[PDB]
């Protein structure tokens, strides 16, 4: 940890970071639905479909074990109302005891089968009837089917979804109990914990995307993830510029030149503690503010106001380590690496037109000065090489194309090794984090050719810079299976304005499943 | 005190001109029902026709010489008219057989003059005296004025004949002199006799508002211009503190301070205080917007029409500020006193600077949630109007060049008021009545309000889906006033003359009107 | 009855009007609260403040009629609920006769005075619930205090947003009754049908917005403007391309003759039966589609699909001839005019540059065709003149300059006469339909003086748009008190997607009042 230098006094030197939230003092338990449904305090939610009956009528078919409840929810009671997904309806009556309890239902739809962004509907309803109701204890009955992993799924995005960030409050009561009732419980029981674990790991990158770019620079993240190693007892170790300087890491180098912060590359190391059958680097761009520098952010629809979101990458990573850091796999080494630097526009930034020199000693011509993500990524790809890995995956918020491409839903996955982009396809099935194969198009290549130097950054004639920059970062890669996810698209949620710490449990699947 | 340079040849003051030729013109007032000698120098009568637009010139005052008098017979005049703004000019030789110049400016057909239409009036005149030489003008009032408009009339032509040639070095005008005698005949003179010496006061104040608006950037910055506000202070015997930067950090100014933290001049909080002799029966605040160069800082003005060259004018709320201190300190109201408060800053572009989408802590507690580095002013005027409740006063008045949307609503002529309290919002507008100096009230809205809700701070700076942004500022600033009957005056459309290329220096008499009938 | 042109044989011949409609069933009944409330059947919903308390706890004071419905309303329960602005809850449960019944609340905030725009977050949160609700009769509980003018747009409000156009269309069912309860019922009583009246004529001009372009045409929109004539037995005359070629309206022409459309000039008259003391003319831009024409709407911003909206103000003008047609004042005429076209791209269009002559003579450079509204008000004002009216009173989506002035909720009103601006914004005040006095400002007329024509017909300098047309419009007015109602940023509302139907009963408030 080093010291965050101030403008002034009143600048900010730490980022605030929630690690003991209201979530974790949540106590979660899990019936059979077999042995019928208790009804009691709190509320009670039942998930109800009517598979192939498009908006078709709610019935409830769990035993329910007080028969005011039963009597309330009969067929003919129920029919009344519908099953249209997201929709949700509030009962109010006495039981078996004369006391009042509350129940409801949320709709699923008239498919069998729910998609990750129907669960999320779901949630959401659910998480409505959450708000503005003080409730100890929320009940959940599960009359749909879902596997293993929607399940936990479900979890997550509960907890996710019903945390709110309150950190950057100033002048401006959640449940204790959660009760599940599904079939086959004791099956789905080993999902709870995990979930917990993905839902904070998510949240903690979360919480570093939104925290602001003078909260969150290049000193004050590296601090982070020092503290978050000392936590969890990783190893770690946080290059200066000095050492970046020997290391002749020219692109990342340049890139930060403009800004008060120095540059920090973040190398942070869990090793099991049995034989190593597998080491793997995961790599994430680590911008904590893009200015665009020179070729600055100007243009109508290029959102310089979002840019403290560029080290998403970096968040992403940093919340990878704190689950697998707690779930401990075995038989793996993993490396957390992050090329974190500010890009700013100041008599002493990186121009356009520049040649620079990389770690691997390539001569690159700059050719935008906002294309700087994969200059720094190429000097961590560098680095992440020489540490001998089996496998490299880096995910970043790369290229604005992304939304022209996949959109707001979908990550891309481009890779130079066809079985470690079907392991990262794998893991974004299990982890319900949804990322979509796309080509690394040779023929683009010899538009990267420079008069002057050995390579472009840029091409200056093709226009599907996602490919381009794919390209680009596979020449800082010789001889080691490597794939890049570009999450510039889907990072920030920007229907709810709040990021959707993007990738941990994608990541965290993939080295788990590895 | 001592102004950072990058080079040895960088300015480290203003230049500023106090004793200016205006103050050399002795002034007197007749009685026109004595009739008008015609002796030397320039006459001009100023002449109307009520009901017949565009009708004869016909001269109503007696003469009390008879060559002139006979030049000015109505078979001889009635070649012209009295169309609003045109002149004409005579030469002749009096009883006495000296060459004298007579003329005439015409005043329309409509006997009640607007304010632009006495502006028209006096640009006409003032093309008479340039390319002249003469020693002594003299004035015939045959139309109807009341003592405010007889006021505007003479700060007004005292302005418009004022040359800034403080910049000129190779081209200083050769052919530039000044009257050194101004006569005015006009009704009931004992009662405008007055009028005079406020004119004079009144004109000063606003040149030099002007001459701060106009100085350059690279002269005028926050270490500069904070300066000028102590030897101001100084020649008035104005109390005065000026705040640095320690001072602000524990004062918690972190709007404020944001602002500035890119630029290599250290903000500087300008506060000068006039107090009465006596009982203090009204204490206020004015609140001047002093950004010195607005550049955008990150959210730079780079698209077409954003006037990047025009902001060095961004601190013309602070510029009329210190020129209504200049007029209150000299004119002396009894029971009150004022406070004239800036917070003076420039808006960079630097390793340094804040960035869009920063979370920046106000003195009041409040956290705020930067959506665009180009909203700068109302981050800075909302430390300055949390430090104007904390002075415990009445009223809190700010005024500032905010919103180029003042452009699209009313333009050039009229600045909007906007505010929290009806009678305040009244008060000012009948000082913009009696200063000649036109306001349009314009709505605070309410139901824009929850387009400033952070998802992360206590408040959004801007609106990301609201256009009206005059009015959204307003609704931001209305946040930083707790309990004060506050009024905000937004004068980014009509501080600048783009015809004539230079600062009206807009507000100074608005405000010191609004101190001196309280 | 003109026919209406066709390209193809599937082009609409009219536009489809819904005149009864659901809201027209409602039988409504207003009862005093301090009798306490009836609870025994359908959904009720208390309106509830907590003055001072700031996101404060719900607690309802009425006494009502049923044991079930009073242990769910108390304190204890009522108090795990919050009253912030627009908040919302409500249960299904069973009442003492073990029929289904609904209660719930919706928030008021914290502060005794609700605004207009307070008022409409109320009723969209009761709208929520309405739309999927299927019990047959509502009632609302009104524990706040509301004046008989607010209490009359609260169910105008409600009429309005309740009601869905599916007019276009290839979970509820209305309500059948609506049960009023509020303090001194009697005197609120005759404020239901009048904002019965107020919502269809709203609706009304809402359904002729939001008609699309290729259904909603100069000859459709005329013929639609008979048909209502014809139902509220209104004197009614359309002036056809001859006849305006008669009457010699060249710039009202001019602007139509790029169209396939002829243009269309609408006239209805009310008379009173009595003697008749006051005589007005409203006057309503009406152009059915607006492209632009040889300067198209193609910039960033010009949001050229909106365009169908451009005869908002004609849409006004019907709407209240509806109301007034309906309420029948007496001692006034009342002449309802429009000149209808449309503005189009053609080999036959007009050209910026052309210089045309208005029906009292005036030349006029075009300087953007694009300002055609002007145009088509300049003689439409000059033949209202003619009839020889004490008022004259214009409404017109003129200038997009309104957003950046005024914005989306208050409409700016121009005029030669302070007394009728003192009586527009009195009718402002008392139908909630907010408007702000703005200046002609007598400097900006020199910018109107054209080197080759009597005027121009914009501004090349001035940037106060609003201010220069209104400049435009005053010199085709020679000797009557004249106003003018901008409607260009409040006709549509964008977070809904639908026209507000602006202007109706501001309009009928100052026929009514004057
Ligand atoms: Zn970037
Ligand atoms: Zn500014
Ligand atoms: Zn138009």
């Amino acid at each position: 940890a080093s010291e965050v230098p101030q403008v002034v006094s009143l600048d900010p030197t730490s980022i605030p970071i929630e690690y003991n939230t209201p979530i974790h003092d949540i106590k979660v338990q899990v019936y059979d639905i077999k042995g019928g449904c208790n009804v009691e305090e709190g509320l009670t939610i039942f998930l109800v479909n009517n598979p192939g009956k498009e908006n078709g009528p709610v019935k409830i078919s769990s035993k329910v074990n007080d028969k005011q409840v039963s009597e309330f929810l009969k067929d003919e009671n129920m029919e009344k109302f519908n099953v249209k997904l997201g929709t949700s309806k509030h009962f109010y009556m006495f039981n078996d005891n004369k006391n009042s309890v509350a129940v409801g239902y949320v709709g699923c739809g008239s498919v069998a089968d729910l998609s990750e962004a129907d669960m999320k509907r779901v949630v959401l309803s659910l998480v409505t009837m959450l708000h503005d109701n003080k409730l100890s204890k929320l009940t959940v009955v599960f009359e749909i089917n879902v596997d293993k992993n929607l399940f936990r799924f479900f979890l997550e995005t509960l907890f996710y979804e019903y945390m709110t960030d309150e950190r950057f409050k100033s002048t401006d009561e959640y449940i204790k109990h959660l009760g599940v009732y599904i079939n086959n419980a004791d099956t789905y029981k080993e999902e709870v914990e995990k979930a917990r674990v993905y839902y904070f790991g998510t949240y903690y990158a979360s919480q570093l995307i939104a925290a602001p770019s003078n909260y969150c620079n290049p000193v004050s993240l590296s601090n982070a993830a020092v503290e978050l190693a000392q936590k969890l007892n990783l190893e770690y170790k946080i290059l200066g510029v000095k050492e970046l300087e020997e290391l002749k890491m020219g692109a990342y180098l340049s890139v930060g030149k403009g800004s008060m912060y120095p540059n920090k590359f973040i190398h942070l190391t869990y090793k099991s503690k049995g034989d190593v059958k597998k080491k793997i680097a995961l790599v994430g761009k680590g911008i904590t503010f893009d200015s665009g520098g020179y070729n600055l952010k100007a243009a109508p629809g290029s959102m310089i106001d979002l840019m403290k979101f560029d080290m998403s990458g970096c968040a992403a990573v940093l919340g990878c380590a704190y689950c697998v850091g707690t779930l401990k796999p075995e038989n793996v080494e993993i490396h957390f690496l992050s090329a974190v630097c500010e890009n700013m526009v100041s008599k002493n930034s990186y121009r356009p037109g520049d040649i620079i020199t990389a770690s691997n000693g390539k001569t690159i011509e700059v050719g935008n000065t906002d294309a700087e993500g994969r200059l720094t990524l190429a000097d961590a790809l560098v680095y992440a090489e020489k540490l001998g890995v089996d496998y490299i995956v880096d995910i970043a918020t790369l290229t604005g194309a992304m939304l022209y491409s996949l959109g707001t839903s979908y990550a891309g996955v481009f890779g130079n090794n066809e079985e470690l982009i079907n392991k990262i396809l794998q893991s974004s099935k299990t982890s319900n984090e949804p990322v979509w194969w796309l080509p690394i198009i040779n023929e683009y290549r010899a538009t990267l050719n420079s008069k002057y130097a050995d390579i472009n950054q840029i091409s200056s004639s093709v226009k599907a810079s996602s490919i381009v920059a794919s390209l680009f970062l596979k020449e800082f890669v010789q001889n080691t299976a490597w794939a890049h996810i570009d999450i510039a698209g889907v990072s920030w949620n920007f229907k709810a304005r709040k990021p959707k710490g993007f990738g941990v449990r994608l990541l965290t699947e993939f080295v788990l499943n590895d």
